[PDB]
């Protein structure tokens, strides 16, 4: 699990997530990380240190790689795989470069195969998402920060009517009750396949978080983005079946993105 200090270089800044600072340098002299330096009181502190065990041990070529961490110190540090070209969600905006239909189910196609991992090792990301995922060099898309938001200290993001929290992306089970599964994960596929295809539109742009969890009780489901076949789209609607036990899995979402290829 834990990581020496002394092998950690900082060289550049990556700005500031949830956990606070983030910054950009060489592990053991010449690998490539990204160090969150986690702020006082944002996290749930103990219980992250006991539990990132079964975080460092989940790998796949589609999920950040957890390199591991520091603990006997504060500011306490976690150690990740430098993606290069940042959040997804800005990669989809940078005004100046354009998409095709393909490299879009593409990037899906990167995150459902994540996702299925997980699925398949019963684990949880809780707060998928566009801003939630990362871009590598060869334009890879993989999935950051799964299982991290347990752990987080602010009402604001842990409390389901709270400012920060990721209303537009939870399924109705959570919204009310705040009962996550896999189901409630899929949810979140679906609403990024849409945050994929919208170039990074605000989903539900029209309304307020309190406005959109009545709205999604009503049966409000996403419309069809302008780049999206009704051959995609009847994948990601799939996703927001009001009961949880009627949306797909995973397994059968990778399946029906090759279907589609
Ligand atoms: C992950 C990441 C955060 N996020 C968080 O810390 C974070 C933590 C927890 C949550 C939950 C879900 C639990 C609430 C959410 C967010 C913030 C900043 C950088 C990074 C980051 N990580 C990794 N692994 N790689 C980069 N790369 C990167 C960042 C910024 C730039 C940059 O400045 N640019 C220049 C041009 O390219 C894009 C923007 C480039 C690369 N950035």
């Amino acid at each position: 699990w834990e990581i020496d200090p002394k092998d950690l270089t900082f060289l550049k800044e990556l700005g500031t997530g949830q956990f606070g600072v983030v910054k950009y340098g060489k592990w053991r002299g010449q690998y490539d990380v990204a160090i969150k330096m986690i702020k006082e009181g944002s996290m749930s502190e103990d219980e992250f240190i006991e539990e990132a065990k079964v975080m460092m041990n989940l790998s796949h070529e589609k999920l950040v790689q957890l390199y591991g961490v520091c603990t006997k110190q504060r500011p306490i540090f976690i150690i990740t795989e430098y993606m290069a070209n940042g959040c997804l969600l800005n990669y989809l905006r940078e005004m100046r470069h354009r998409f095709q239909t393909q490299q879009l189910l593409e990037m899906c196609k990167d995150v459902c195969e994540a996702m299925e991992y997980l699925e398949s090792k019963q684990f949880l990301h809780r707060d998928l998402a566009a801003r939630n995922c990362l871009v590598n060099d060869q334009g890879v898309v993989k999935v950051s920060d799964f299982g991290l938001s347990r752990y987080v200290l602010d009402d604001e993001y842990t409390s389901s009517v709270g400012s920060k929290f990721p209303v537009r992306w939870s399924p109705p089970e959570v919204l009310m009750y705040s009962k996550f599964s896999s189901k409630s994960d899929i949810w979140a596929f679906g609403v990024l396949m849409w945050e994929i295809y919208s170039l990074g539109k605000m989903p539900y742009e029209r309304f307020t978080n309190s406005e959109t969890a009545e709205h999604i009780a009503q049966g409000l489901r996403l419309y069809r983005p302008h780049l999206a076949s009704e051959k995609v789209y009847t994948i990601m609607y799939s996703c927001w079946h009001e009961k949880a036990d009627e949306r797909p899995t995973f397994k059968i979402l990778l399946s029906n993105i090759l279907d589609v290829m």
